[PDB]
């Protein structure tokens, strides 16, 4: 059975548990015996969870960031329902209280010992929230519908949870032998080695002696560094770049000159050097896996004897407020002159403490790590800029965590995507954040579900898949059940790749309608129909995906002709009809990000009071260019609608008025004027956000409607400016906005105000948008490389002004738009 796991994992990872053997690796050793220790032990803890505190961790809250409404509720195992008349400030244990007076009434005779489902979904009610505070309830409240709830029994619950249990000495300089290399080019070759701790150099940069592009070079030179052995910090990073000459990149590697049992290293090491785009300290510390076509280094480390970083107790041992809010040399000067009384009096400006300590100076790095260690906590916004690859020392990376260890379950979610790629600066395999991660992962399911899918969606890329697949074998052995749910979602995805392979294939030799036809066929076979139904969606793992709707399954015309899945689930009613898109062949990180980053507005906007009706629908890359898209029923996009179709409700006699002729007949009489403010409210929103964002090619094709009257934007290839965007005021918008009339500055300018409120609320946040940028730079998104892409999020926020300045600004800029709509 031990044997049925660890293939089922191997299967679930994308990668054989054979191949970290075969590595024969002491530090992938540790790693797999440690971590598997850790995730256990939390397994243990989990089995047994309290009825309501497994609730928790399996199905966790959905809270947002008087009034009377009717709700049906029904009991586990029967078909009888009750409709109720609550109000919305009642709490979930009001309303059980009711369906059991219900129950008892009918049945002829405690709400502590239930908690409510929500229909169809795997998502609950409990808490002392008032019901309004719970995301479903919202959506029912706003959307119009009734909420549909099952009262679930503790002893059901726990059924559940049944089912699913598993040294200062050395002052002489540092130096190497180059020893050879065995590469290919056309002209000299040199090696330029620098050594690094993060950005910043510990000394200048050395180079090789020219010599043919040879061989097969051979070097056998000292290359001399200027710094001493006893200044080398613990975090001490030997980057090499390897090109040529009569300026022509070949390949790059890097190492850590401490392994991960903190020993200095020696001797000889072989390099397998990466392809390049000269130094590239942000590079991974691990050799190219394809060791058959890598271009090899042989270095020789030499034995400057066994010697390790001391420890921490050894360490341990040994106009000011003007600036401090890029700074000259006296004035970092007085920055570290004055180290104690920014401990004491300015606890919050650590980072630009750190930024000027002389990381190449031991006694400096010692008092500056004395400062460190009683150093009060920092709140979580300071903690993620640390993560950043600035601060790659350890104990500040601890600290960072420590400080992190404050998130929320919801606002580590809304981080998650930025803390995974930070894994990626990481120089060792075992490290805070993973354990961290999994730590906090296996506490809570929809954080577990997340960080495998983050995970698994890169393991087709070479840097990453041990760390990785390391981390994803971990988390399955804390949680066996879940693996194998997981298992199921890969298997769907599976499956939906190869249709989408035929359906490629057969969309070029013949109809639409006659592949579609194909496909269903295809559908309906056994192994499909199995393979594709009755799964936790990858989404969303609270939606279920029940029965697939073949005859409703179709794609979409696009060069990857992308997949379009619908579902329905009896018990769910009309919010178990659920669609899905596949698309494989393009790249959904960018789509995601984006995402990511309007659903973070909006909980800001939120949590300011204003709720500019956005459509954060689900987007989640899954594997090597693929991934899915959530969709967002009773939608159709700016350009369909104006189409200006005849024999149809929205018949035009000006194009101006397709799309308000079209908001009218999906909102007849009095429910017009809500669905214009909706449309409104959702217009201010986007025009913002694609404004902060930098998001330009917009036009009808990738802008949605509702038939609430939201307006949402999909199919985001650009961002950052990434073809400086401008502000954007679209006429047919700016139409609906006015009620259909040609001048109305009092809607107008109610939609101005909204526009200038989210952008204010924005401004004051601006900090938390720049650190999770800074930390998304570790993605390789190629419109997310360097410091102008973040300067582009400066300029469009106006960070460096006070709120009058930004605000006149942006209204040059809305203004100027205004002009620009005809
Ligand atoms: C004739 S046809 O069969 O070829 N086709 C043409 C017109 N289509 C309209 C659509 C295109 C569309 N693209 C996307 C997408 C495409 C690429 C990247 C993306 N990122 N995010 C979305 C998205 N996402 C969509 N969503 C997302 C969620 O909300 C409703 C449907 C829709 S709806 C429907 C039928």
């Amino acid at each position: 059975v031990k044997k049925l796991i660890n293939s089922q994992i191997s299967l679930l990872i994308g990668k054989g548990l054979h191949e970290f053997d075969s590595l024969r690796d002491p530090e992938v050793n540790d790693f797999r015996t440690k971590m598997r220790q850790f995730c256990e032990e939390a397994a243990a803890h989990r089995q047994q969870l309290g009825w309501v505190e497994w609730l928790q961790y399996s199905f966790p809250l959905q809270l947002e960031p008087n009034r009377a409404l009717l709700v049906n509720v029904k009991f586990e195992g029967s078909e009888e329902s009750f409709t109720f008349q609550v109000s919305t400030k009642d709490m979930p244990l009001a309303l059980m209280a009711c369906a059991l007076r219900k129950k008892a009434t009918v049945f002829r005779q405690q709400p502590e010992e239930y908690a409510l489902q929500v229909n169809g979904r795997h998502e609950y009610l409990y808490g002392n929230y008032p019901l309004c505070h719970f995301q479903y309830i919202c959506s029912c409240l706003h959307s119009g519908l009734t909420p549909h709830l099952t009262m679930v029994h503790s002893s059901s619950i726990l059924a559940m949870r049944d089912e699913q249990s598993n040294l200062w000495s050395l002052e002489q300089p540092f130096s190497i032998e180059l020893i050879e290399g065995r590469k290919v080019n056309a002209m000299k070759l040199v090696v330029q080695a620098g050594l690094f701790h993060g950005n910043e150099m510990l000394c200048k940069t050395v180079s090789s002696s020219e010599v043919n592009v040879c061989s097969e070079p051979v070097w056998k030179q000292r290359l001399e560094f200027d710094i001493s052995v006893c200044d080398l910090p613990r975090m001490a990073r030997l980057c090499f770049a390897l090109y040529a000459v009569v300026d022509c990149p070949i390949a790059w590697a890097n190492l850590m000159l401490f392994d991960y049992k903190d020993q200095l290293k020696t001797g000889e090491r072989c390099l397998y050097m990466w392809p390049s785009v000269l130094l590239n300290p942000a590079g991974t510390v691990r050799g190219n896996p394809n060791t058959e076509s890598a271009a090899a280094l042989v270095i020789y480390l030499p034995e400057v004897a066994p010697v390790y970083f001391p420890a921490l107790e050894k360490i341990l041992e040994l106009l000011r407020e003007i600036l401090e809010r890029e700074l000259y040399e006296h004035e970092k000067d007085l920055v570290w002159k004055m180290r104690h009384e920014v401990q004491e009096h300015f606890p919050e400006a650590l980072a630009r403490l750190l930024l000027v300590t002389k990381w190449n100076k031991h006694e400096d790095v010692a008092q500056m790590l004395y400062l460190l260690c009683s150093w009060p906590e920092l709140p979580v916004l300071s903690a993620l800029e640390l993560l950043d690859f600035s601060f790659p020392d350890c104990y500040v990376g601890s600290f960072a965590i420590k400080s992190l260890r404050k998130l929320t379950d919801d606002e580590l979610f809304q981080y998650l995507l930025q803390l995974v790629q930070v894994l990626k600066y990481e120089s060792y395999l075992d490290c805070e954040l993973t354990k961290f991660l999994l730590g906090r992962a296996l506490a809570n399911r929809k954080i577990g579900h997340f960080l495998f899918w983050h995970l698994r969606s890169e393991m087709h890329v070479p840097s990453v898949a041990l760390r990785f697949g390391l981390i994803m074998e971990a988390y399955c052995r804390g949680s066996t059940h879940h693996m194998k749910v997981l298992m199921k979602q890969g298997e769907a995805l599976s499956k939906l790749k190869a249709l989408n392979d035929f359906v490629k294939v057969s969309s070029q030799k013949t109809t639409k309608p006659q592949t579609k036809e194909m496909m269903h066929m295809c559908m309906r076979q056994e192994t499909y129909m199995e393979a594709l139904s009755h799964l936790q969606s990858p989404l969303d793992p609270s939606t279920l995906l029940e029965e697939v709707c073949v005859e409703q399954c179709t794609f979409m015309d696009s060069k990857m002709k992308p997949l379009w899945i619908m579902y329905s689930s009896e018990e769910a009613g009309s919010a178990g009809n659920v669609g899905i898109i596949f698309k494989n062949g393009d790249d959904l990180r960018q789509d995601m990000l984006t995402l990511q980053m309007i659903q973070l507005m909006d909980v800001l906007w939120k949590q300011e009071g204003l709720d500019l009706r956005m459509t954060p629908y689900g987007c989640l890359p899954t594997g090597d260019r693929t991934g899915l898209i959530e969709v967002v029923l009773h939608s159709d996009t700016i350009a369909n609608i104006q189409l200006n179709k005849s024999n149809m409700a929205a018949t035009a006699a000006f194009n101006k008025d397709a799309l308000l002729n079209w908001l009218k007949s999906k909102n007849p009489g009095e429910a017009l004027d809500r669905a214009i403010e909706e449309f409104t409210l959702s217009c201010a929103g986007y025009c913002v956000a694609t404004y902060v964002l930098g998001i330009g090619d917009r036009h009808s094709d990738n802008i949605m409607i509702r038939e609430s009257g939201q307006l949402f934007h999909i199919d985001f290839g650009h961002f950052l400016g990434n073809f400086r965007v401008p502000f954007i005021l679209t006429y047919d918008f700016v139409h609906v906005i006015q009620q259909g009339k040609t001048n109305n500055s009092e809607k107008f300018e109610r939609f101005r105000g909204y526009c200038e409120r989210a952008y204010t609320i924005l401004r004051r946040h601006g900090l938390l948008f720049l650190h999770l940028f800074a930390l998304m730079r570790a993605a390789g998104l190629p419109e997310l490389s360097c410091s102008k892409d973040i300067q582009y999020l400066k300029d469009s926020l106006a960070l460096g002004k006070t709120e009058e300045e930004a605000l006149k600004h942006f209204r040059v800029k809305f203004n100027e738009a205004l002009r620009e709509s005809w």
